[PDB]
């Protein structure tokens, strides 16, 4: 019957939900009859990334005749749901970014399902406990009246952007998380300057992958032009910016969001897209400069790590693509995951 706390048990049910995984796949227009969850594999996802990288090549150097072949080859590897079809042509940068996002999600979905279908079968144990052990992550409930809880709720309360007011956020549960071996992985960056506690939102169907493997970088096969600042791990200092990447809705309003310790160090500051393969020498991260930023005077420290929980003000940056800040690291070892929040989205529309 499992002795884990209810919030932890409900989290485990959420992230290992097979129907949710399938629902995510059909949202990305995949045909489950031809490419079901069980048929999903890494080498097919990687091969799909490579064909998408060929489409990236052809788009950068200019025809609908020659693109057709490349577009069709992508749909061969990843069957989409169009019947007797003629599917839409993949011929622009948006098409590359949109399919890159699909394959990112399939990578983490595959991991979740592989854990579920690997391992042993014992009906004496509660499957909640069985699935919990597969995450290799210690999850504890943070007490609502603790210090760290008050700081976390204030971060959520203060950094909800006026442009994301179609919903508001309710913190249901705060979990303290510790992935196995991540503290040891983080050790080279633990005393590095400009360490910050930043948000990462993802759809719930990625979290089994994220908690088992950590936040990963998109692989070599992936098209670097599909990612605004190249292939790294992206964070925000505004909760609503990250919360938008939960992809919640009125008929699926429960989401999950991470708080990670991110060793930014010497930030390489950028106003517009820059599809880099590596940082300039001496730089440890990229900061996408937002038009708005949390008030730097209201910065507060939690366990020696800065928490930018001030209300949004003008940054003073003029010609930028970004409304809000964005932080990217290109080495997985620069992230130490600290908390996981379960959020209720109240949509006002
Ligand atoms: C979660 C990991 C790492 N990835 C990202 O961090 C990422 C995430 C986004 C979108 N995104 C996002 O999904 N959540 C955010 O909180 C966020 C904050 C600021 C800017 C973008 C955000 C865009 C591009 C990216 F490279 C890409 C997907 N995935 C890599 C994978 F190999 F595991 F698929």
């Amino acid at each position: 019957k499992s002795k884990l706390p209810k919030p932890v048990q409900d989290l485990i049910k959420m992230i290992f939900d097979v129907e949710s995984m399938k629902k995510a796949m059909v949202e990305y227009e995949i045909d489950l009859q031809k490419m079901p969850l069980g048929k999903l594999s890494k080498r097919q996802i990687q091969a799909a990334y490579s064909i998408l990288s060929e489409v990236q090549q052809a788009v950068s150097q200019g025809s609908d005749s020659q693109i057709l072949d490349l577009s069709n080859r992508f749909y061969t590897l990843i069957p989409h749901d169009f019947g007797m079809k003629k599917p839409p042509l993949l011929n622009n940068a948006d098409s590359v970014q949109a399919k890159a996002e699909m394959l990112d999600n399939l990578l983490d979905i595959e991991v979740a399902y592989s854990l579920l279908r690997g391992g042993s079968d014992d009906s004496s144990k509660d499957p909640i406990d069985v699935n919990y052990e597969k995450l290799k992550t210690d999850i504890k409930v943070v007490d609502r009246d603790s210090e760290e809880a008050e700081i976390i709720r204030k971060y959520v309360k203060n950094t909800h952007a006026t442009t994301h007011n179609a919903y508001d956020l309710e913190v249901i549960d705060i979990f303290k998380i510790e992935r196995e071996g991540e503290c040891q992985r983080y050790k080279p960056f633990k005393q590095l300057h400009n360490r910050r506690l930043l948000w990462h939102g993802s759809r719930t169907t990625n979290f089994a992958g994220i908690l088992s493997q950590g936040l990963r970088i998109a692989p070599p096969e992936a098209p670097v032009t599909g990612y605004m600042f190249g292939k790294g791990i992206y964070f925000a200092d505004m909760v609503s910016k990250s919360a938008n990447y939960c992809h919640t809705s009125q008929g699926d309003p429960i989401g999950l969001i991470l708080l990670g310790e991110v060793a930014l160090g010497n930030m390489y500051e950028l106003k517009h897209a820059s599809h880099i393969s590596k940082l300039p020498k001496g730089k440890h991260s990229v900061k996408g400069l937002g038009k708005t930023t949390p008030d730097p005077s209201a910065n507060i420290s939690l366990d020696g790590v800065d928490v930018p929980l001030g209300t949004g003000i003008s940054s003073g940056v003029n010609d930028t693509s970004l409304l809000y800040n964005e932080y990217i690291v290109y080495d997985i070892a620069q992230v130490n995951l600290k908390y996981l929040l379960k959020l209720k989205f109240n949509f006002k529309t």
